[PDB]
C-alpha cells in the first residue's frame, strides 16, 4: 500500500493515521483518500458550495454533533473542528461506524454519504439532493482504483 500520485502529502498522513487508529493495515487509507476526493477535492473543491465549513470529509453539523462523545472516547482528544486531522478522524469514525454495522464497504458508502434512512429523492441539511447510490458506486469504483482489496 502507497500513496496515490493524485493524493496531496498532507492528505496521506491524515488518513493513514486514521488507518492506524483502526488497524487497517494501509487500506482504509485508500477508501479514505477516495472519500475526501469526492467530498472535498483534498480541500480544493470547498469555496463556491453551501456545505464549504463541513471540512475534508463533509460531515455535517448535526451529524458532528451526534458523534461528539464518541469522537473524545475513540481519539483521546475533543473534537476540533477547525483540525484537519480531527475532520478526517470524526469522517473515518462514522464511515468505519457504517461499514461494520451494515456489513460492507458498498453500503457503508451509501449510508455515510445519506444516513441510514436514505431513499432516492432524499435531500441533505443545505436541501441538495443526495445521490448516495452513485456516490457509493464512483467512491468504491475510485477506492479499487486506487488498489483497495476489499
Ligand atoms: C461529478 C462529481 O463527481 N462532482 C463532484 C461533486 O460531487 C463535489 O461535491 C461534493 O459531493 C458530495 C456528494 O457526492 C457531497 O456530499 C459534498 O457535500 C460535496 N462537496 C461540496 C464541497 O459541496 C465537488 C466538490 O468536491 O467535486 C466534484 O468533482
Ligand atoms: C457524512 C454526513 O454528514 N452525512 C450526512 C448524514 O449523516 C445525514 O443524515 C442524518 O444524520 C443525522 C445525525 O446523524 C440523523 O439524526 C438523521 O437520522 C440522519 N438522516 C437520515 C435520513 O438518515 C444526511 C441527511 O441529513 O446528510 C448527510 O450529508
Amino acid at each position: 500500500v502507497t500513496k496515490p500520485a493524485e493524493v496531496p502529502s498532507r492528505i496521506w498522513t491524515y488518513v493513514m493515521n486514521a488507518d492506524n487508529a483502526y488497524g487497517k493495515g494501509g487500506d482504509f487509507a485508500l477508501l479514505l483518500s477516495a472519500v475526501i476526493k469526492k467530498e472535498s477535492y483534498f480541500g480544493d473543491g470547498l469555496s463556491g458550495s453551501p456545505s464549504a465549513g463541513d471540512g475534508l470529509m463533509q460531515v455535517q453539523p448535526n451529524t458532528r454533533n451526534a458523534y461528539l462523545s464518541q469522537f473524545s472516547a475513540k481519539y483521546g482528544h475533543a473534537y476540533n473542528h477547525s483540525s484537519e486531522q480531527d475532520q478526517v478522524y470524526m469522517g473515518s469514525l462514522i464511515l468505519n461506524e457504517k461499514i461494520v454495522r451494515f456489513g460492507s464497504i458498498y453500503s457503508g458508502l451509501l449510508h455515510y454519504n445519506g444516513g441510514d434512512y436514505w431513499y432516492p429523492g432524499a435531500t441533505d441539511s443545505y436541501g441538495r439532493p443526495i445521490l448516495a447510490d452513485q456516490y457509493a458506486n464512483t467512491v468504491y469504483a475510485q477506492y479499487k482504483s486506487y488498489g483497495g482489496r476489499y
